[PDB]
């Protein structure tokens, strides 16, 4: 076992009393009078991770050797406490007094569960002194210089009467595994290394190998096949997004017809995000991580950005490997047709419709075309897109209506899927060209 938490600190003098500022008091009042208490742990772990990253980047910028960089949790049932300590960059006295800002999120989270909070911090800057910070959540906090403070930050939470469950090792273990499994620094609970995983969505896409995606896909999809498609989407405008999307190699089953995990800086928000993607993209598996995450205007914005990017991805795949894309459309194309029918906005219907592939009177049997490719072949004076739904190519070609049209070179899409009729009825037009069935 490997533990660093113990009572090493002492205070030689008296404490200085300070009064919280008005809005901090008002938010402390809200917390006292107001739930999902367990999330204080994931917030504290996240701040510890940020403090460690700050130290690491600073030391690597210099030529300095790296110390042990770890996050530790300790429970004490006999004393009703939970403690977190990390060996990161710590806080100066100025910061401990210069108190939403991530110092604040860990703050209100802690007082959700605490009768009082006891903090020791020492900045990694050379010559830094250690400090004790104390508060019971009233309008006052106390600060005093402390000896025996390890570089970094230790937070001791003296738990409320109704929050003693967080002094149980097993309860805390389960909370850590639920929300904090992908934390990027070593994490220990009561001296035992927690088994945590690698957040590969945060890596630059060019550095993630196929075997890593295969392992991660099988984990997030709880699957045994490989992904037929992988999209690692990283952007910083207009939104922060680090995401990986997978399409299964297997065809969709009934389970897929009846999704994705949501994170924020490697902190789980929802294991199964409800509306992160449009419903028609529910066959996608994977992860979405956004620093911008508190239904909301933001979730709507994120969903629309991801929809556009995934449609672009599939368009680009049809260009990279048309035979592979044709199989994907055969296997997953009912989701696209569903999305066209259920979509409200004409622009969204036409975006999804860019993924449709059909046979054509102008192409060899078996060969597929897109609507935009059909449009590029339209002859001057003919301004509509013509189609015919039939069980197979032979029956379409021997339609008396198609036979007559053949005399004037008009291309006709041949559509064999039973839901093509409804899809094209609902699509109605594409790139300002009406869709017309050549038989009524
Ligand atoms: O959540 C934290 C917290 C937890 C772990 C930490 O390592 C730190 C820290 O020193 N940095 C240093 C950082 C430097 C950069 C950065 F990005 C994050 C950092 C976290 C802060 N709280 C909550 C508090 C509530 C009251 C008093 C406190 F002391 C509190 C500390
Ligand atoms: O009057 C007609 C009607 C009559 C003759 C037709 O050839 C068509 C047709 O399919 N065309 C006519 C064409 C003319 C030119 C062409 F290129 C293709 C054509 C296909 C429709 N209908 C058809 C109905 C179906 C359901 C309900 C109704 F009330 C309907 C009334």
């Amino acid at each position: 076992l490997h533990s660093i938490i113990s009572s090493t600190e002492s205070v030689q003098g008296s404490t200085s009393k300070h009064e919280f500022q008005a809005e901090t008091k008002k938010l402390l009042d809200i917390v006292a009078r107001s739930s999902e208490k367990e999330v204080f742990i994931r917030e504290l772990i996240s701040n510890a991770s940020d403090a460690l990253e700050k130290l690491r980047h600073k030391l690597v910028s210099d030529g300095q050797a790296l110390p042990e960089m770890e996050i530790h949790l300790q429970t004490n049932a006999e004393k009703g406490t939970i403690t977190i300590q990390d060996t990161g960059i710590g806080m100066t006295q100025e910061e401990l007094v210069s108190n939403i800002g991530q110092f604040g999120v860990g703050f209100y989270s802690a007082f959700m569960v605490a009768d009082r909070v006891e903090v020791y911090s020492r900045s990694a800057a050379p010559g830094s002194l250690g400090y004790q910070w104390l508060s019971d959540g009233s309008g006052v906090f106390e600060i005093a210089e402390a000896s025996g403070v390890r570089t970094g930050t230790k937070i001791i939470i003296h738990l409320k009467s109704d929050c003693k469950e967080f002094s149980s090792e097993a309860r805390v273990r389960d909370v850590v595994t639920k929300y904090s499994n992908f934390v990027s620094f070593p994490l220990y609970l009561n001296g035992r290394r927690m088994n945590t995983l690698q957040a590969i969505w945060m890596m630059d896409p060019k550095d993630v190998r196929e075997w890593q995606h295969e392992e991660f896909y099988r984990y997030v999809a709880q699957a045994h096949d490989k992904p037929r498609y992988t999209l690692h989407y990283k952007t910083d405008a207009p939104l922060n997004i680090r995401s990986i999307f997978y399409v299964p190699d297997m065809k969709p089953s009934m389970f897929d017809v009846s999704s994705v995990a949501l994170y924020s800086r490697k902190v789980l928000i929802q294991t199964k995000a409800t509306d992160i993607l449009p419903k028609w993209l529910r066959f996608i598996r994977g992860v979405v991580d956004s620093e911008d995450i508190p239904e909301s205007a933001l979730i709507r914005k994120l969903r629309d950005v991801l929809q556009q990017r995934l449609i672009k991805f599939f368009i680009d795949q049809s260009k990279k490997d048309a035979e592979k894309y044709a199989k994907f459309f055969e296997d997953y194309g009912l989701f696209m047709r569903e999305g066209i029918v259920t979509a409200t906005e004409q622009e969204v219907k036409e975006d999804i419709a860019k993924l449709l592939r059909y046979e054509s009177s102008a192409l060899p049997s078996g060969q597929l075309t897109s609507l935009s490719e059909y449009a590029s072949r339209m002859r001057a004076g003919t301004r509509n897109i013509y189609y015919l739904c039939a069980p197979n190519r032979h029956l379409a070609e021997h339609s008396p209506y198609y036979e007559a049209m053949k005399k004037k070179d008009t291309e006709v899409l041949f559509c064999f899927e039973q839901f093509d009729e409804l899809t094209l009825l609902h699509l109605r037009e594409f790139d300002k060209k009406k869709l017309i069935s050549v038989e009524t």
